[PDB]
């Protein structure tokens, strides 16, 4: 009667490999898609003008990092990178087929307030999706990325259920599209760190989140076979004085996930979400001494990937060898992370 | 804690008193909002070759009736009308609002398959919309359509749970952007008739959607006494033999909708969806003898106002006095119609 | 394909042609089912043993009272008394017979905490509920009521999800189960009014848990058309200094039921909720000064009704006719409020 | 704000650990909870009368074979044997301590049609359940089981949206309940045979039920950590000539687990549904040699432990060691079966 259509055996085998690959032991994310505009803040930090040339320059120093496929499985870019060259004019794609990394794009259109919510977040991007995966596996991305947004706020009652309802359908929506049009969806629900909430109501958020997440996959027909989940850990609020030890961190994100995620899922790659580049690091590794686990848990980070890169290229070019060695640092920090053998740099129901 | 945040009680005014004004007793709605595309199976039917020209020229006709106001209230524009001009330089807004007839605008973007269903419609648009109705209200328009699609076939459980769930988010989110910038909304949930299906099949289906429209309205803080309704009637397949008398079509629509909207909602403004001109009207007319009722029950037709018009028309322009004659004619039977007064022309629980 | 199946037309039009009699104009019911316990409270406001004997002879006080069916449809009675005889030796029933009025049953089994909330209520009773409406409908029965709680606590974000989801479903397994059984369910869903929340609050709770419960009786094929509800009016919260005023009190009711009540459902009997006997008065009456309304606006009243009858009465006999005297000054009362006709004794979106 | 309050450590560490020693390796569940009437259909199979001394002498043949705990965790029992002695005199309960296998107790009160459905069915037994699982406590169960009942019938549109709605509905409410009284909760969605349909039929309903059941466990607050599963294989119908390869079974029956089973339940424990004895136990094995799981897959069996059994038996007395023999060698089969090692007796998306 009215069940999903079956899908594809051919579109879901190649999903179901290529969110393997993506999801490799040892390896993770590059998340490398800010906008045009997000990208103008990490310049910023370093006093750098948001010229195309600087932007590719950049990107450019990223994906041409000698063995960075080592430790990277997959990057996501923006749409201005997927068609970008480097200034040596390379596509930034052959950069990465070079290393065997798999590109992705972010294809979400950014967020807009729900009416008559407290500034509660819809994702907008459904229209046309269909039609940009089409042109966007043409060019080579094997995968997508989604973000939604919520925040915690108990005297505020956020998220509320519009909220929670609003992100589920969206993200349910665009992983259907992403794998009627063979991209692998990355499903972002981000709980913000915002407040001074404790690390137990971020855990209580997140489980409801996620029961809500999946279900609406499943409502939409969603293979898990052939996507990711990329959710914050759970943590303490960025206003609270300490942050939350990484066994504490750990032991609650592990909880969340699989009080609420079914095993078929082949990844989870989290994002750092406003960590250190050692706590980022810490945090995953020491989820993966507790493993083995159902799913790779793994990364997926723009930041705790970044942040030292860009402090060290400063916008100066001769440095551009200095900046890849860092982020070879911490490409190798978080790969080994993912096994639970990262050694430092720099039951509760 | 986290209820919707109250709506602007000037905001609020506006949109009740606009929608009120739209389901005037007496009056309803002139559909002229067919598409490019769809415009050409009208132009086709009496051999005109779509020009821009020849729209202008066809709208101008419709609009510029002398009289129309009297039972015409509101009249949905295509976007390309809203900004159009007639073929004497007068905008067609201009036109209406001679008329007393408030503009209003289609906003969808049409439809697009939900993945993995049997054919079933997402209908899109979401995206840019705010902004939209932003611009659409300082061109004059005051209210607003978005069109969904759903079909029954017992054999394919059609319409599946996915399909509901998809068309009551879209008019949701749909109907609170546009209030929130002062455009009254049009909730059109359209079932159509295609199938063998009994008039009884039709009630159920009727019901279990609006019963599914309505509480996600609800859900997404929607001002119902600010909205409009725009279903079908209930009525036979269009395959079935015989069609459903006026007297088992006014009774079945009626109580679908006492079964489910909520009396706050100030109209129901039905779509004619394929009936005769004189069929449209009479099954309207039956429903307001069996009046008073909890809504204004009314009019928001094409077809059913302008298929005569056109075939009186037939491109030629010297005969445009005959065609919008034939448009008075079937304005004034659907106005009296909703006053339970048209003389004809051309419980079960 | 899975749809309900239709309801038997006999026993639909005896449901319906009883809950029109119930919500007959210018009349309401007596709410006298206080079970054993709750009797015991009323009759230690007055110094009476809760006897059988004494139980017996007041609920004789009350139906025995001459031109009752004046102003009262139906009684609502606890089981004890529906197999009860008067001191006299006259079944309850043939009393309530005498004066036409229709014998209620209670039906539900009390309250118990849903696990792992801050004290919210399911209300429990759907174990044999079938057998017991068929042995109620034989014994003379022909309506039930099931009482569902709910609390407003901002703070404590009361009433949750879980609370409502519970109300609901409990309201619509006992609607359709009294259905099947020939029996009127009246739907109880209370809000109670502790706190100091404002009369917007109640009105934004009132709307979510109603939009709720209808969703569901739809959901379970419930026949509005043969069913009665039982709401609390919308006031401020019993901690508040200041009582709303009537006419506010009637606005923001009215509005709330106009918001989420389809006007198939043929009546609206309200609880009291502590209200004194002047106020329920006052305020049905300023609802009905509002008129006409899609549906019946009356009352369903225990304490509003029995108040001044227990004090007069005292538990000494001989002063039956003095209770009887006041019991019919309030009924009289409430039965002209209904009308929007009584004179006193004693748009915001 | 309007969370679950956090379930006490103390009540969850022994719902948990209680749990996995259900669901320990090697061993599973004895279901031996047939009603008093279930029972009469066993007896009479192999002509014998069912009086309480012949339950009482097969459930002690039972209970009392020497080294069942070996392969046997837990038992299920009627009301009727967890309260009785054997015929010498021991308490059942007492055998079952004797051989360490944990006492468990059916606390469901059977099947109720929905009204207005076509025979599907409600289970019930809410009221009254907090209470009876206290005692059960008190009298040494220390796990519930709870049987909801689901058919597959295409034509129909079985089971529908309101079948599904009310089995989650129940098994939630119950589960939450048997753990606020230190009971593990055993959730059986049973989607039975009936029918002719294919295995990838079964697969899909078992995912919709399955993920509607665990939406609901979360919403109501259940500890995954401390409840079981005890769900259909996913087969064939039983109206189909050939049954499904046990590869073939157990692939579809691990896929739909897998895409729908958080995996911080401990243990998935099959019913056996009318299998024979050794299909039940191959299709087991099949599903181990798949391994290692996220959970625990493992045996709930009446029928498939106990068949030959009864015909051993034949209610003569002497051939007790004859019929006890049988029971272990089946019991050792299943226990194998757990671990992948039974050597036989007697991917698609
Ligand atoms: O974490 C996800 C990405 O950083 C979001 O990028 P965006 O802010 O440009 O949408
Ligand atoms: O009934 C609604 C309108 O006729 C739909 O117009 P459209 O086909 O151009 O979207
Ligand atoms: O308002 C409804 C009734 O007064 C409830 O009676 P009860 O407290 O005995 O359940
Ligand atoms: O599979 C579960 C049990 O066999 C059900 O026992 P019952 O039929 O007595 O409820």
């Amino acid at each position: 009667s009215g069940y999903g259509l079956p899908i594809s055996q051919e579109v879901a085998k190649e999903l179901a490999e290529n969110a393997r690959k993506i999801a490799a032991p040892g390896k993770g994310i590059l998340a490398a898609d800010e906008s045009t505009g997000t990208i103008k803040k990490r310049f910023d930090s370093i006093g750098v003008e948001n010229t195309e040339a600087n932007r590719a320059f950049y990107r450019d120093l990223l994906f041409s990092t000698k063995g960075l496929g080592q430790y990277i499985s997959g990057a996501i870019l923006f749409e201005e990178t997927l068609y970008q060259k480097s200034p040596s004019g390379v596509p930034m794609v052959d950069l990465l087929k070079a290393e065997g990394i798999i590109p992705g794009i972010k294809v979400d259109k950014g967020l807009e307030t729900l009416p008559l919510t407290d500034d509660e977040k819809a994702t907008m991007g459904l229209d046309g999706l269909s039609e940009r995966c089409k042109k966007y596996y043409e060019a080579g991305a094997r995968f997508a990325k989604w973000r939604a947004v919520l925040s915690i706020d108990p005297a505020k009652g956020k998220p509320t259920n519009l909220s929670i309802t609003e992100v589920a359908h969206g993200l349910a929506r665009y992983a259907a599209i992403c794998q009627a049009n063979r991209l692998v969806p990355i499903v972002e629900p981000e709980i913000l760190t915002d407040g001074s909430h404790d690390i137990t109501v971020c855990a209580e958020v997140t489980e409801r989140v996620l029961a809500a997440v999946f279900k609406a996959l499943n409502d939409h027909h969603v293979l898990l076979e052939g996507a990711l989940l990329k959710p914050n850990m759970v943590t303490h609020g960025s206003d609270c004085p300490k942050p939350a030890s990484h066994e504490e961190i750990a032991f609650y994100t592990v909880r969340s996930l699989k009080r609420t995620v079914p095993p078929a899922l082949p990844g989870v790659m989290f994002l750092s979400g406003g960590q250190s580049e050692e706590d980022a690091s810490l945090n995953l590794n020491e989820m993966n001494k507790m493993g083995p686990h159902p799913f790779q848990l793994s990364f997926s980070y723009g930041r705790a990937l970044q942040a030292s890169c860009l402090k060290a290229w400063k916008g100066v070019p001769e440095n551009k060898a200095k900046a890849q060695q860092v982020l070879m640092e911490r490409a190798r920090a978080n790969g080994e992370a993912q096994l639970g053998k990262y050694g430092g740099g720099a039951y509760v129901y």
